[PDB]
């Protein structure tokens, strides 16, 4: 019968799918603290500084 | 007489086919309903906050 493969394949198209987000999760929860950090350094960089009275 | 296991194997094959279609219409039931609510809380998270006047 036809059904019986259509069942298999499906089970697998499935998990390639859950593979393909997992990544996209993953790299978006690198980039965020990267991200974040480059942002805070900077401004505290420029904001900052000492100044000769006499 | 070949005729009769022909026609009895053809309630079998068709029987099979209605299982393994019905799988996927259930399955596709069940995956709209996550799907959808994911997008619209997903865009209230988003599109809603507070503001701090003085």
């Amino acid at each position: 019968a036809i059904g019986i493969g259509t069942l298999i394949i499906f089970i697998a198209m499935v998990l390639v799918a859950a593979v393909a987000a997992a990544v996209l999760i993953n790299t978006s929860g690198f980039l965020q603290q990267k991200a974040m950090a480059t942002g805070k350094e900077s401004t505290e960089q420029v904001a900052s500084g000492l100044q000769v009275i006499r």
